[PDB]
């Protein structure tokens, strides 16, 4: 199938294995901001939803299939590839649904819907929207999508942006220089240090920030979820020229989303942005190798690539440099190990 | 066909050797002094036992414990590592001037060919609770390159239990799956899985420290002799207890801890990882039960731990405890491969 | 009569013998807050008793028919229905008022009275306080109140507002967990469980808290009791709609009750909010079995609905519902069984 | 019936309300003293309950059926008044024991048992042992009782000891003095302060003390329930001459009481005597209207009358002298209504 040709078997097994835990479930559902902006961009949009046939891509627990019930639709497909899908159907059964509800064990890639549906519904986001790979399968399963059909999510935007971190950078050697010494136990380590360095920027951090760290204008990659095909997320190419309000040493990127839901009624927006309120998606950064000086009113010109990989994540590739000094930096990062850095 | 692809699910073998192939991952565990310090101690205090001898070194990581030997005065040392790790330990086997004493073999001690047997084999094969990832069982599986003379180091191992008293940690996990109660959350009855919930929260075990005063007996010792047993030996550990109450009150689990002695030709060193010895990155293990019992001082609390190992690299743990006066019994199950770090 | 017909004889019984007991006046007589401000109700309204007739329903002691006689009234019938009536007169002669406090045993809704009055006192206020349904009584006796006449309290106001405190959530889940227990001493105890659980939470928590526990201003029920006629009080429906200040988990509503003494002169509150000092009513919380989650600034609609039960309290039901995720808890308590803490 | 003739209906209908609480059934059965002294002579005679036909008078929930069937009993007739008759038959059903326990919903005096059993078993004692007149109940049920059957428990023994409590005794008048002023709030209460007082001593006070108050080994009355009949309780005089180990102030009598399982292997007892853990029956004191100067040596006589009463409990006449100088006191209590002094 598409899916297993994209994944490693021992990715998948322990991804689905992760997400068959309660505690997990849980963790997403008690963000609010995650489920109140979700329910409140279905309900709100009932017409979108009203004597509708719905697809819910990877329900979980099922909570985005009973949304769509309370909005009135008449048959709701829940796919789900872990074994949460066992009490999905405890839950379709205990609130009285199994009328409305279908619950379909297995990945959307290769079970089968009965019927074309009019909308899909789903929550594919992973850290910087792609992470997990998912948003994959809430394209492929436009295979099921009537052409009336609509998106919830609809759209996704990434927004990057220049950021000044003096002690981010810095905390990076003072890891690594553990390695630094002659004589660790009588052992010289020093050798290791450069592979050392080199591990901790190749981690993505993942915590939250102060606004103040940006240094430019957020530029904007979006995704029309109802346009895009799976293909086009393989190889994501993000360049950007940023415009510098504020003058000094450029670390890295930091990184953040939002997804809007297009419905008939009205647009819903869901934020990761450092401005609103946080979510169990944080925000990420991306450390240069090397700072760069930058003063205001000079432009920040490179690219961010994103190298789909069959680990259920992305390769990033960034290089940025100073327009009018040419000095220039780089990186790569495997955004599946990220570093949590939050407290 | 090798001993070790016939126990474990390649997915498990291939993330747990991608989580030791990180640099971060060595300088957690040799920057526990308690650990690196005690086998330095170990090992060289006797020194006669690795004088001009030929030394196995079972997932050497970066190789300390292989210098360690070689400080000893070691002829040949064979540093096996199946990680990506084994490549920085010939980094710092060639920075450091020992390429005529440390051969690195990389790959599985169950699939390597040594060219000789060994006069002593030595190791940090323990995990959490002493069993966890099934370390010990490669370390047995090694001793087909040991000498009828040889050694192991360490020697034995002993697990200690003992029952304790805890009502905020019991709460705390109660408290946890309270969530699956609820009989509207956003409008959804998630109570038909708070049975799931509560033995998913009660299966996990949970690794921290505490005072030595919550315990209410004195612990119960199973020993490992690693010279003697067989690696199907710890296929099902089974360890019997007969606690003799000290104080009265609810028991609310039971606690783990481990100690290793390094039995050498000079001197024994010791090992511990008990509450009444300064804190490692083992920490503590305790097993909740879903339901405390209550005992009084004086009375018996007696019963069975069983650990059966799994194809992931770890063991699922029956824990069934009855205070023998009043026949009041609790039985658990814990996933021993999922715990709860609470540090 | 009209009190047998709403009352348990078995109740009424229970309910009597318990106020005959000096101890029992002991313990109203020494809330200061009570007595002190019943009195200065009373004396500073001196000119609502001054020549008046009175009437004081359930006056045990007789403390509140001196306090009348204190302010001038001509004549005061005092009616009490427990054994306490006797003690009652024993101190209206030793306090040389024969002329002015006539007591009058047995029930209000039961004795006659020689002529109509000009002002009813009573304080007929329990926990929570509808408890104990005696301002049903209270009412009752308007039927010889003049017209135009005063009543003393004159009217009462009920104060709803959630709270957040886990510390008593659990504590009575700790409780209820003893019969989760599938092996106490051998025996499985699982299966009731749920009925633990339920008697535990139908229990009203009668003690004191900190004002910050609680999540939105409070939404006041009033009774006024110079219009309301005693069938008012058989179904009381509370509508509510707070406005949360502060995001949390709502744990339940907290109870509390003023009345106030509306009389010529001046106007007297007695209060028992958390914000005021402590009196023997305390405050009143009654718990959900699941809390709610709310974001500040969300809104928590539901009712508190008060069914008079034949035991002289109620049966509460209390349904709130987080109105912009629909987050709902439906709950019961038996207000005639609460929990001291 | 017996009971309806014995009881005012308006007493019977709170006592069965009140006992209808899992609240005060899990009160009773947390008590280990109780619960575990119980179950111990119980199983300990296992030879008394092996393959024989049991009646459990007021089994409440049901607990010591099922002790009973732990023993082997062949079939238990388990006989309670309360609404607590049907969660007895939901743990029944759910311990699978319907073949073995039959609950039969409704008074002892009044329902209808088809066979003689070998053994009664009950839990009737109360406070001072004969409070709520429930033994009467326990010896009414011998009319199922085969003429060679046994009581479990067989015997009843209530203690009877002269106290010192100087405290106590002036904490009355402490407590009564609140009427002896001229102006409370401009009323003069003193004429009720004798009143005040009488209802103040009419209260025998439940709570625990320390046993050096005690000034006599205690005296003991025995109800032997084997021979026993139901009328026996209806005038219980208790003659007392205590021989006075101590001199001093004599303020009341104490009260406790013991039980005993004489079953065919061993005795088992049960005490909630001063000098043993405490239980929730705590102990009892009825204090004279004067104290009684007695000297070491010197000795107390008297009776202790207990009169039962329609409310199913008893009114206590107490008259003690000092034979040595022929001082009197006595006191009249109302055992239905204690003063709950415990803190
Ligand atoms: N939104 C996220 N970042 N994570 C939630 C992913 C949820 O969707 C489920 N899921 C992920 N991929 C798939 C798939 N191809 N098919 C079905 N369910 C899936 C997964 O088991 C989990 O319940
Ligand atoms: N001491 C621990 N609890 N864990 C450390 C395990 C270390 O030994 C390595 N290792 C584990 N099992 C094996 C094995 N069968 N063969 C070789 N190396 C191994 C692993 O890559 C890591 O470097
Ligand atoms: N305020 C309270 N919570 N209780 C006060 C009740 C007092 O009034 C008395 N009382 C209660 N109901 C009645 C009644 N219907 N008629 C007369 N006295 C009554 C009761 O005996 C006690 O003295
Ligand atoms: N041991 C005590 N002091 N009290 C226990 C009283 C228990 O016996 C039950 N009980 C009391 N009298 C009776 C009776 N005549 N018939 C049946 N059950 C009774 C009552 O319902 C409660 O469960």
């Amino acid at each position: 199938s598409v899916f297993s040709e994209r994944t490693e078997e021992s990715s998948a097994v322990q991804y689905f294995q992760f997400y068959g835990y309660l505690s997990q479930q849980q963790n997403m559902m008690q963000d609010y901001v995650r489920t109140g902006t979700y329910q409140r961009a279905i309900l709100q949009n009932h017409t979108d939803f009203k004597d509708k046939i719905v697809l819910d891509v990877g329900c979980g627990s099922g909570i985005l299939s009973f949304f769509a019930a309370q909005a009135g639709a008449r048959k709701i497909y829940a796919v789900e590839a872990s074994t949460m899908a066992q009490h999905a159907e405890v839950l379709v059964k205990s609130n009285n649904l199994t009328d409305r509800i279908v619950v379909i064990p297995g990945k959307v890639e290769e079970v089968s819907l009965p019927e074309q549906v009019d909308i899909i519904i789903s929550e594919p986001m992973g850290y910087m929207l792609f992470n997990e790979r998912m948003l994959e399968s809430y394209l492929h399963a436009k295979k099921y999508l009537k052409p009336s059909g609509n998106m919830f999510p609809t759209i996704g935007d990434v927004h990057l942006a220049p950021f000044t971190d003096e002690q981010l950078y810095m905390e990076q050697f003072t890891k690594a220089n553990f390695w630094y010494q002659p004589s660790f136990h009588g052992v010289d380590l020093s050798a290791l240090r450069g592979a050392a360095v080199d591990e901790y920027f190749r981690q993505p951090v993942v915590d939250t920030f102060d606004i103040r760290i940006l240094m430019a204008k957020s530029v904007k990659y979006t995704v029309n979820f109802l346009e895009a095909k799976e293909g086009d997320l393989h190889r994501i190419e993000i360049p950007f020229k940023f415009h510098m309000l504020h003058s000094g040493l450029v670390h890295g990127l930091a990184f953040w989303f939002d997804v809007a839901f297009i419905g008939s009624i009205m647009t819903v927006w869901l934020s990761t942005a450092p401005t609103e309120p946080l979510t169990h998606w944080y925000q990420v950064r991306c450390l240069f190798q090397s700072p760069l000086f930058a003063k205001a009113g000079d432009t920040l010109s490179g690219t961010c690539l994103l190298i789909a990989n069959k680990r259920q994540s992305y390769d990033i590739s960034i290089v940025a440099q100073v327009d009018q000094t040419g000095s220039k930096s780089s990186n790569l990062l495997d955004l599946k190990n990220p570093f949590f850095r939050y407290t």
